[PDB]
RNA sequence: AUUGAAAGUUCUGUUUCGAAGAAAACCCGCCUCAGAUU
């Protein structure tokens, strides 16, 4: 085996913990798609956050 | 350079079409700004 690792270094992105509160929110929206012969429905989450995230790179 | 080193759960979809808060009803019946002054 050969190994090689990155060069760059990145985190997950996570809301920042500050003060009391999480400034943060997840919601379902509900979606159809239209048909002239119906026999159409999906969901899908979304959000609103504020994020933060730190990185490393040696260009050394 | 660490049971570490390499990894996108990604692509595609209308909550649409239609339906008058409308008809009836007096705010109204009585009252002086009046007597004195070059």
């Amino acid at each position: 085996p050969v190994r090689r690792t990155s060069r760059i270094k990145l985190g997950y992105m996570i809301p920042a913990l500050r003060g009391d509160e999480i400034p943060a929110q997840l919601e379902a929206q509900f979606h159809v798609r239209f048909s002239n012969k119906p026999v159409a429905i999906f969901n899908v989450e979304v959000s609103s956050a504020l994020y933060t995230f730190s990185f490393e790179l040696d260009e050394d």
